[PDB]
């Protein structure tokens, strides 16, 4: 007796634009703007899109299945709307239209995915994703990346490089060592002694083992150097005029602090060093005799230290943005450190190169220039210089670019604004990849520029149609989807919203409709209501097409109904077929009167599904283990030899993946089951990380950085509010914390009542009130609430006071009938006064003409 609308406001891979065009987006890599380099990255996204899982899963999470499910939900919603058409022909016409348009497009995309996989995969370009040991980007995808305007790969030169690069057309490329994977031992690479990478590494820490000092002093270290530049080693705050030298130093320090602050952030202009954060006045007595910190003849700097510590807040220090280059360390005192910075520098050059490419200033490969001499060595030197002096590293690089701006394919060098744009991107993106296992390559996207690459749901993606067109080589025409790619290009941005507002508005429009209906009834405006109900949409559909059990009752049982009924008869501007519709739907005295179904939609469809997200994690663990074992050679045979610790850890990853997988297989999944598996999985991953940490000895293990990533992902899942859950039992997307709150209602009859109630009755305060009731008290309240919109909070809501409020309203509503009957003379005064006493005790739904006739007899 309730219609539950099942089309979700969100679906993996599915974007719906403002003109209701369905766009499916094939993902290339996971991330926004930049995607991290991990053994499996590009793999996981594609594998999932095309097949639910590489193996050990159902086809449940593929694009085809997910779209087929979406398709089914629409068909259910359409069938439901149609069920209401028998009662009110216009019912939900706008929604029905929108839902049919999406249905038809969804169906077409599904055929294409079916077709592409069967007819146009003869070389096994898709298939290899799930079978081949190290999956490759498909051909279509590589073509899309090559031809892109807003997305590019950059290849870097870390010391321990990995030859299995996925991106074959980097914009930025530098010379790399011979990967350990091209050596027989497979344990360390063969270094090369030319190139930018070697020049940076060897310069920042040479084979003489002579460290490079990192002397960065700011901002307090800087201010203390500038203020002490004017003072001597000897002078104290002593002599006859001790308060005056103090006050001068406080003013001088104050001035220099606000001066270096505004340069960094002009917004801390009115700060005082003459009073502490409490509000008490800073003076000689206060620092020497009340706190005891600074004695008499204390040094100038210790006075400065203490003034600062007493007056300044802890937040302000370190307030200014920090370069990725300055991580805090004293000096570059090992090889590990040198590579961290080699890569940092390389990545900055990569980022500048990217800026210059997306902005059409150059088409060149900056790395092809900086690997050549003298440039390789000269930039490595200037950087080492810079670190010792503590200077800003970023401009050193920009200056050298400007110094050779023509050689790098630019007409003008980089402006000060352009330079800051680059620096800030470099900062954002480096911090994202700071803890990447690998630094071989990175795919970077710009969604604020036009091109063939997009950003949707935390995936960097291409249009599925672009990939399809290309994979089939133009053979299968798109039919009605042939204009769709264009349509998306024609958009405002390439950064697409994670949820689909067009769908969400479909429902919000219904909510808005009841809200108005509720308002106009409370303001007792029957003529405006009737006008609002016949008012049309741009498609000409009258507003009464959004009537449902809730609103139909609100009107039918209202005091303004007789006024509304009169307005209805006495009106000419409204066609008779709607004039009947309305009287049929809202006059309970009409013999053709029939009740519409109640209407609901999920309040949590816009959130990512728990199971979908877990699947991605399981899938990622499997892949990692698989491509890891496929990257070792020629040592496949048992056994270690220390083989087990590396190998039993990989067995441990699969164990987790299998377990998460079997967790998902279960229907009737509960908050506590999920939480329990997820922590037990987190702990296993934690032990693995711990086992590695001890072993050393000491080398940074890529696997450690990989398990950390997976643990974090699983930690994110424990915030179950951020996800929704498909209940297979009730076929609806719910929240596990709403089911918690519903379950916390003891008695099953009361609980069900509360569930069947409108959304306004599903808040926390309300369910507490309702659990102080019994099944008979509950149904009385339910009926009560169906008569006129009221909110139940704790305050002000009294169970007793409510049992006076119900009777009042029952009696008021039912009198409408009795007064009508005695005016008609359809009842004796015998039964009029007998019923008039009964009026406050009988639910209006049961207080009807037939019932009275039956009742008297």
């Amino acid at each position: 007796d309730v219609i539950k609308f099942k089309e979700p406001e969100r679906c993996d891979y599915l974007y719906v634009d403002e003109n209701n065009k369905v766009h499916i987006l094939l993902p290339i890599v996971g991330g926004d703007e930049i995607g991290l380099d991990n053994t499996c990255q590009t793999a996981v996204e594609l594998i999932t899109f095309f097949y639910g899982s590489a193996h050990s899963g159902v086809t449940k999470y593929s694009a085809e299945h997910q779209l087929s499910e979406y398709k089914r939900q629409l068909e259910e919603d359409i069938k439901a709307i149609n069920s209401q058409k028998k009662i009110s022909p216009h019912a939900y016409d706008d929604l029905l239209k929108e839902k049919i348009e999406r249905l038809q497009q969804i169906e077409k995309y599904i055929e294409l995915i079916q077709v592409l996989k069967k007819q146009y995969d003869e070389q096994n370009d898709i298939r290899q994703l799930r079978t081949g040991g190290i999956p490759q980007l498909p051909s279509g995808v590589k073509e899309i990346i090559k031809s892109s305007e807003n997305a590019f790969a950059v290849r870097l030169s870390p010391y321990d490089n990995d030859k299995f690069t996925r991106f074959d057309d980097p914009l930025f490329n530098v010379k790399r060592n011979i990967s350990k994977y091209d050596t027989p031992s497979r344990q360390a690479p063969i270094p090369i002694y030319e190139g930018l990478g070697y020049r940076l590494r060897s310069t920042l820490f040479p084979e003489d083992k002579t460290p490079t000092p990192i002397n960065k002093k700011s901002l307090r270290d800087k201010v203390k150097s500038t203020v002490l530049s004017h003072y001597k080693d000897e002078d104290r705050i002593d002599g006859e005029k001790k308060d005056e030298k103090l006050n001068e130093l406080i003013t001088n320090l104050q001035n220099e602090l606000v001066k270096e602050l505004v340069k960094s952030d002009p917004q801390y202009s009115k700060l005082s060093l003459s009073k502490d954060p409490r509000g008490k006045e800073i003076n000689y007595d206060y620092l020497v005799n009340s706190l005891m910190l600074v004695d008499n003849d204390s040094e100038i700097g210790d006075w400065i230290d203490t003034i600062l510590d007493a007056t300044v807040d802890s937040t302000v220090w370190a307030v200014q943005a920090s370069s990725p280059f300055y991580q805090g360390a004293k000096e570059i005192s090992s090889d590990r450190d040198a590579d961290k910075i080699s890569i940092r520098v390389q990545y900055l050059l990569a980022e500048a190169n990217i800026y210059c490419k997306t902005n059409k200033l150059s088409d060149a490969n900056f790395g092809e220039f900086f690997d050549k001499e003298p440039h390789a060595t000269e930039i490595a030197k200037r950087v080492k210089e810079g670190f010792t002096q503590g200077a800003d590293i970023e401009p050193i690089i920009y200056d050298y670019i400007n110094s050779n701006h023509a050689e790098l394919g630019l007409k003008s060098p980089l402006t000060g604004k352009q330079q800051q744009e680059i620096t800030d991107k470099f900062t954002k993106h480096y911090n994202t990849i700071k803890e990447s296992p690998h630094f071989d390559e990175f795919f970077v996207a710009d969604p604020d520029k036009k091109g063939n690459i997009f950003s949707h749901q935390g995936r960097i993606s291409c249009h599925f149609l672009d990939f399809f067109t290309r994979q089939t080589k133009g053979k299968h025409p798109l039919g009605d989807l042939a204009s769709h790619q264009e349509a998306l290009q024609e958009g405002t941005s390439n950064r697409l919203h994670h949820k689909n507002e067009v769908v969400a508005q479909g429902y919000e429009k219904l909510d808005q409709f009841k809200k108005e209906v509720v308002k106009l009834l409370a303001e007792n405006k029957p003529k405006e209501l009737l006008d609002y109900l016949v008012a049309t949409s741009p498609t000409g559909v009258p507003n009464y097409s959004m009537l449902s059990k809730e609103t139909q009752n609100y009107i039918a049982y209202n005091r303004n109904w007789p006024a509304i009924q009169k307005e209805l008869e006495k009106a000419t501007s409204i066609p008779e077929s709607q004039k009947q519709d309305l009287s049929r739907l809202l006059s309970r005295d009409n013999l053709q009167h029939d009740n519409l179904s109640a209407i609901t939609w999920s309040k949590y469809s816009s959130k990512p599904l728990l199971d979908v997200e877990l699947n991605k994690i399981a899938e990622g663990l499997e892949l990692t283990a698989k491509i890891y074992n496929e990257k070792r050679g020629r040592e496949w045979w048992f056994a270690g030899s220390r083989n087990e610790a590396r190998k039993t850890q990989c067995e441990e990853l699969q164990r987790v993946s299998k377990e998460i997988n079997t967790l998902l297989q279960s229907e009737s999944l509960t908050k506590s089951q999920v939480l329990e598996k997820v922590l037990n999985s987190i702990e296993t991953l934690d032990k693995i990380d711990r086992d590695i940490s001890a072993e050393s000895n000491w080398f940074q293990s890529t696997l450690q950085k990989e398990v950390r990533l997976f643990r974090d992902q699983l930690k994110d899942i424990c915030q179950l509010d951020k996800y929704y859950f498909k209940s297979t039992k009730l076929d609806e997307i719910i929240s596990l914390e709403m089911e918690e709150q519903f379950q916390k209602i003891q008695d099953p009859a009361v609980q069900q009542i509360v569930r069947d109630l409108p959304s306004h009755c599903h808040n926390d305060e309300a369910i507490e009130f309702f659990k102080t009731l019994n099944p008979e008290e509950a149904a009385k309240v339910a009926s009560y609430l169906s008569l006129e919109y009221r909110e139940i909070n704790k305050s002000t809501d009294k169970k007793t006071l409510l049992e006076q409020d119900i009777p009042r309203l029952f009696k008021e509503v039912n009198t409408q009938l009795l007064s009508k009957l005695k005016e008609e003379k359809a009842i004796d005064e015998q039964v009029h006064e007998k019923l008039s006493q009964l009026a406050d005790k009988i639910a209006p739904e049961h207080f009807t003409r037939n019932n009275i006739i039956k009742w008297s007899t």
